[PDB]
This record gives structure tokens, sequence and C-alpha cells, in this order.
């Protein structure tokens, strides 16, 4: 499944680096339909949410 890829490895990124590139990428994309999920407007959005804190944790599954 793409958009559960895009967020695991978005969340990947944004939990390494911060939470200032979750504000970037939105608004780097936020007219592209590809990073809609980083706006509360997608039904992923919560799912995302979680992945960057697990992440962060580094206890989630990497992707393949």
């Amino acid at each position: 499944g793409e958009v559960r890829n895009i967020v695991d490895k978005t969340a990947s990124f944004v939990a390494r680096n911060g939470p200032e590139f979750e504000a970037r990428i939105r608004q780097n994309e936020i007219n592209n339909p590809k990073f809609n999920f980083l706006n509360p407007n997608d039904p992923y959005h919560a799912y995302y949410r979680h992945k960057v804190s697990e992440f962060k944790e580094g206890k989630a599954q990497e992707p393949s």
C-alpha cells in the first residue's frame, strides 16, 4: 500500500529530523495530493501521528 508506505517513510524522516520537517514537507507539497495525508483532512492522518512517535521510540517495523 502506497499511502501506508509514504506515511511510514515520511514519519521516519520527520521522527529523526523532528516535527520541524512535518511543517516543511506539508507546506512544500500542500497542493500535491501525494502529501495530503499530512493534513487532518485525510483519513490516515491519525495513523501517521502514531508512526512519528513510534519511529522516535525506535520500535516500529521499517518498510520493505
